[PDB]
């Protein structure tokens, strides 16, 4: 078996959202890492509600942004997180409408990756599944991608700015790769994904803010 994996065929990654007029890439990155993970300990793939986090995660600001750990660490001392359907995605900040009937997951922890590590990462996608990475995606080489193995040298590793999802990893033209998931939409880069460098010195900070929640 070729050292390379692409969870999507797993079957443990959902559709690519688009997070609309707001700051919740770290609602969706977070959520895809606890989709992944429910699809494990129980063999379901359900859509699960970002929007339940970017209402009640107040540890973290709404559309204006937010990190991983501190949604990982709502959803365990809630005791639950509320699927797509039970709390449906708006785009925008509401009141927290958390719906227990609605729970369809949960989450005792989190594990961190050690920073800047990136066989650290690779070993967990390998070993956990889809992981929830943060990045540097403010060059416009970025949002303009759409095909191949993404890599500028001018990505500040000490510039995250945006939460995506790892889902794999792998090699294409003999250029070692991490596959990712975004939530720009499905017309974003390729068909909503982005490959990105491998083991070229941490580009864009891959491994740098790297978790996953424990189930
Ligand atoms: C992400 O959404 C990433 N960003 C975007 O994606 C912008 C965007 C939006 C819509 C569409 C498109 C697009 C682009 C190209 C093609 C098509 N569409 C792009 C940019 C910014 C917004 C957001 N980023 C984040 O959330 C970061 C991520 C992190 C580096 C992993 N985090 C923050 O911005 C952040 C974290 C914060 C914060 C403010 C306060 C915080 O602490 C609160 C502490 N306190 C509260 C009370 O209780 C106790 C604790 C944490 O900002």
């Amino acid at each position: 078996a070729p050292d390379s994996v692409d969870y999507r065929k797993k079957g443990y990654v959902t559709p690519v959202k688009n997070q609309g007029q707001c700051g919740s890439c770290w609602a969706f990155s977070s959520v895809g890492a606890l989709e992944g993970q429910l699809k494990k300990k129980t063999g379901k793939l359900l859509n699960l509600s970002p929007q339940n986090l970017v209402d009640c995660v107040s540890e973290n600001d709404g559309c204006g942004g937010g990190y991983m750990t501190n949604a990982f660490q709502y959803v365990q001392k809630n005791r639950g997180i509320d699927s797509e359907d039970a709390y449906p995605y708006v785009g925008q900040e509401e009141s927290c409408m958390y719906n227990p009937t609605g729970k369809a997951a949960k989450c005792r922890g989190y594990r961190e990756i050690p920073e800047g590590n990136e066989k650290a990462l690779k070993r967990a996608v390998a070993r956990v599944g889809p992981v929830s990475v943060a990045i540097d995606a403010s060059l416009t080489s970025f949002q303009f991608y759409s095909k191949g193995v993404y890599y500028d040298e001018s990505c500040n590793s000490d510039n995250l700015n945006h939460a995506v999802l790892a889902v794999g990893y792998g090699i294409q033209k003999g250029n070692k790769h991490w596959i990712i998931k975004n939530s720009w939409g499905e017309n974003w880069g390729n068909k909503g994904y982005i490959l990105m460098a491998r083991n070229k010195n941490n580009a864009c900070g891959i491994a740098n803010l790297a978790s996953f929640p424990k189930m």
